[PDB]
């Protein structure tokens, strides 16, 4: 089923990349309608790049949830 | 750059996971607008099916080529 090679992948994608700004825990995320936006960092980290003022690391990446589009 | 983490993506998920049937060749695929369709089988094992009547390994995963949606 092909619903399933996506959402396996994503699981994978989701697992074996951590925030991009500590390095440990896994990156924020949520399900907008049809896509699933992974955030670059976890939010501990976002919250504390405002912080100190540093906007490098924002951004997200939007996944589609289906296998057809 | 988010777009490139995307595509660094798409091409490590084209690259290590082979047509599913005869396991060695990567994958067909086509362009879909706005969307890279990668089809379960290479074409030779996809025509293959056809002639042996096995429609098991059929279908595809769309994924969209962007970072944003
Ligand atoms: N945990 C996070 N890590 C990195 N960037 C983030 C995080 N949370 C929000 N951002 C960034 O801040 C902005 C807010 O995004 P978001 O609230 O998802 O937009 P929208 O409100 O349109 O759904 C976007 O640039 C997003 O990439
Ligand atoms: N190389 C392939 N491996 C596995 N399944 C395929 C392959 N090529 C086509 N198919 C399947 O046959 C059908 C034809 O798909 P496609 O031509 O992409 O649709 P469309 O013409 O709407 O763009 C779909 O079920 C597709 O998943
Ligand atoms: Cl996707
Ligand atoms: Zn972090
Ligand atoms: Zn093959």
């Amino acid at each position: 089923d092909d619903d399933d090679k996506k959402t396996n992948w994503l699981k994978r994608i989701y697992r074996v990349r951590p925030c991009v700004k500590c390095k440990v825990a896994p990156r924020n995320w949520k399900v907008k309608n049809k896509h699933l936006r992974i955030y670059n960092m976890c939010k501990t980290c976002f919250n504390n790049s405002i912080d100190i003022g540093d906007d490098t690391y924002h951004g997200h990446v939007d996944w589609l949830m289906y296998a057809d589009s």
